[PDB]
């Protein structure tokens, strides 16, 4: 007595109960079946959840695209769900409760559906479901019209609840909280930027962890947004300098007592190896040192040469030397700012050596080791190769180690900081889908630790479409192996 | 007729209330706010998600639990549907139909509301906003005892519908989802970067709209992600140039055979004002020109002075001039790149002049102006002031016009590019929230073209907590104004 | 608590000796009674599948149940 | 095809079960497709070792056989 009578007295169609019938199908074969249950009327679905206990049957019926020119019979029946029917007969179903009718009928017809109930009630979700559906043909319906579609009779199955039906129990159910769906950024790597140098990337690279001692501090974060290493958010703060210089007249150098982004002076007592966004690799990089007098705007600008491996460069202590092309241009204790543009290969010697991308610099000089170092990476599932991000760096002098391989895109770091999404299992599955193909070109293996890899052998700068986005799909376990490219 | 007896007979909780009152109080204080409706009761929120037509009322019912010897009173009241209630008068609360309640009553208390009806229906798939909720403190409820803030007085809400209330219309459920819920980045101004120059932002600005011709071309996009102006994705791609310089052998100049971000050769026939990353102002700037020979990498780099107010600055045509400090070093038909660092003031003898941040440069030259103009901004509901992003650009020579105001945050543009959100009404509502207190310093008026205003007057660098973030709220019409600062 | 013969520890250490048992068993409850206090209590009967988290003080009354107040100087079953 | 009790899967099982084997069958054929073709089919007997690849249909007429057109609705035997 807890139902509005419109639902009680108006038959409703199925969610998918439509099936073509052609004479070209063989007699005595299946056509369609469905689990009998209260999961048929979508109104009964969205009013099932309110009540935990239900009882009583419900009657359904079917309509047909009738035609007086066609002769062909049909048969529906009753069958327990354990009973496996694949190709049995058009005959042997007749021992059950059943009903037979022909394809010419201008009324709906209802199947009998006997009450096997002994006034027992299930719970609301009970999927061990009885009196499953049936679609069986009887004669193959020659239909006498001889067209291309000789009366391809359509039909729908049509449902309602019974008189004796109810919704006994009661509950306030909910689906209260959805976890964030781990949305991935949909740029390309040529559009994406390097996280260990302020440059846009050019391509991605595939290579093993045994080739290079891979342990950086810029581009290190979790999957729920915990700041790790010297990885910060603003990508222009990577490898740039802000502080207060101290100078000697004799050489081209200025030891710069550092400061933060807003020029608040650096403090050497944080839980850090170095300031956030410092270059985490030994090299010799030439950018532009730029100083403004802090009073009204007396500016100056010249190129400089920094040495990330040397001893007066001490970011963890708070002093950094810049051998500019001038000697005493940059005045004392002003807003002096170094910004890198390109790496050089200084003083001749060996080509393609600096920067030493996989070693760690003089943070506290030569004495104190870098504390709270983000861990190195290697394929724990063996045979796989790490996914580097390959570019070439600019330069002013020489042939340096311009081949730059960073770990993460910086935009992904801030985006996943915005995500704050806790992982459901260990290793995610991301797919590089090209929408110009509408399909994947290569997939990859992404851990919740914050690094991604693929099980393909050798050194591969992957050829990519410039329009291919990335599509996360699913959650694999720790022991999935990837197919080769 | 349509509804269950039991859900109408007795009262059932509401999930938004349940809140506690410590004895340390200041009277005349609002405690809890809520919108009344059928989404109060989870039962009724489900059942109204099911249906369409909605008519009748409720009975809000409140039980208290805590101390008894306090002698302190509470008010529950009606309200205008758009009514500021933060620090206002309790006499206003006395104008509305309300109820004073002391903690000494054991029986749970019920506040009656205005009784009306609109018998055709009420939408129920809209705002459909009506009388919101008032939790108002009358008497500060001191709890005189030896204990400190003991017996925290709880206040619950436990309602049931009025006996005239009923539903009429029913729809398919379609419970699934809304559109993009217009999520916002939670960054600060030091974390966000300038959308007209590759620098981090410094402070947001409000000021009069009649001051300058407020029409840029970098920092223009839609609220669902169609490319407007010369605005592109990467913040470092702004104001930097790439291509093949040609030897102006007598001077420091270099006319550049234009190449893209990916060094793709420029097509001058596209439906654009200028190439991507091109500046939209007149100014003189020293950065550094850098060139790497394509054969092996014979690198070179020197400071170049650029002029977007110059005649050979023709980005739409395909040539751009760079006055370096060197004259014949940069080889021809090589991968030559300019990067800026900060605007200088070689000048015309006038200090604080360049960049003329509001004027447009020579895209196709001076002869034919720019095409496909993203328009200027204007307060359409007027009396309100625009939102500028006040920054300071560095320099290499002189005293440049350092006050740099951009239009959008660059992270928010690509954020919307990920969103691709269709708007719901005219003006959205975003609130700058200080999460140190969870309270708003100021609100905004974001228009669906992709710009935003605030209802204040005067020149104000808006002071903000550097821990403060932004939190989107709702969709307001184009005729409501905000509170000034 | 799960209703079962796992309640009396004597019934636990004399359950293992026999593999098959039958029949119910009755329990009761006592209260720190007080004539100055007024407050009722309600115990009931519920099948174990039936998930109750925050439903009501009311809707349990369709089951077998019993109601008593906090002032009582006898055990009640 | 070779005729026998291994035709019917029912009978192939039941003859795998047993040893002795005596009687016959009724081969029964239903057609489905077009009607306006005017084309006929033959089913026949054969010698047990008989090449049948490119031979004459008159040989098929010597054996007891049946001509059948697609126009019959009743299944043919």
């Amino acid at each position: 007595n807890v139902i509005d009578p419109w639902i009680r007295n108006n038959f409703v169609q199925a969610p998918g109960g439509e099936f073509t019938v052609s004479p070209r199908n063989a007699p005595g074969e299946i056509l369609w079946s469905a689990p009998l249950g209260p999961d048929l009327n979508p109104y009964l679905s969205h009013l099932a959840r309110m009540y935990n206990g239900y009882a009583g049957g419900f009657e359904v019926q079917v309509i047909l695209a009738g035609n007086a020119f066609t002769a062909g019979k049909i048969i529906f029946a009753a069958v327990p769900p354990n009973f496996p029917t694949e190709g049995l007969s058009p005959s042997q179903v007749t021992m059950f409760p059943h009903i037979i009718v022909d394809v010419r009928q201008l009324e709906p017809v209802l199947i009998p559906l006997p009450d096997v109930r002994n006034n027992f009630y299930h719970y609301n979700q009970s999927n061990d479901s009885t009196i499953k559906l049936i679609a069986m043909l009887y004669t193959p319906l020659r239909a006498n019209n001889a067209g291309e579609d000789v009366f391809t009779v359509s039909c729908r199955v049509l449902t309602r609840p019974s008189p004796d039906f109810d919704f006994i129990f009661l509950v306030p159910p909910t689906v209260e909280s959805r976890t964030k769906p781990f949305t991935v950024p949909i740029l390309t790597v040529e559009e994406m930027t390097n996280s260990r140098f302020p440059i846009p990337l050019e391509k991605l690279f595939t290579g093993p962890s045994g080739a290079f001692v891979v342990q950086p501090q810029n581009g290190r974060c979790t999957t729920d947004g915990v700041l790790l290493g010297t990885t910060q958010l603003s990508p222009v703060n990577i490898c740039t300098f802000r502080g207060d210089v101290t100078h000697i007249a004799g050489s081209r150098n200025y030891t710069m007592n550092l400061a933060s982004l807003n020029w608040n002076n650096y403090d050497p007592t944080e839980e850090i190896p170095a300031p956030l966004g410092t270059p985490d690799f030994v090299g010799k990089i030439q950018g532009v040192l730029t100083q403004t007098t802090k009073g009204d705007g007396s500016t100056r600008g010249h190129k400089a040469t920094v040495y990330t491996g040397s001893a007066p460069f001490t970011p963890k202590l708070g002093s950094v030397q810049f051998s500019t092309d001038t000697e005493n241009d940059f005045e004392t204790h002003q807003n002096t700012k170094f910004t890198p543009v390109g790496v050089i290969q200084d003083g001749s010697t060996t080509h393609r050596n600096e920067p030493q991308q996989w070693v760690l610099p003089s943070y506290s000089g030569r004495n104190v080791h870098n504390v709270h170092l983000a861990p190195a990476v290697a394929p724990t599932f063996p045979g796989e190769q790490l996914l580097f991000f390959r570019s070439t760096m600019p330069g002013c002098s020489g042939y340096p180690n311009m081949d730059l391989d960073c770990l993460l895109p910086q935009e992904w770091v801030q985006h996943f900081y915005q995500e704050a999404a806790p992982a459901q299992s260990d290793v995610a599955l991301l797919r590089f889908v090209n929408p110009d193909t509408g399909r994947v070109l290569f997939e990859c293996k992404l851990h919740k630790s914050g690094y991604v890899t693929v099980a393909h052998t050798g050194q591969h700068d992957l050829v990519i479409p410039p329009n291919g986005y990335f599509r996360f799909d699913s959650w694999v376990n720790q022991f999935y192996t990837l197919a080769p490219m």
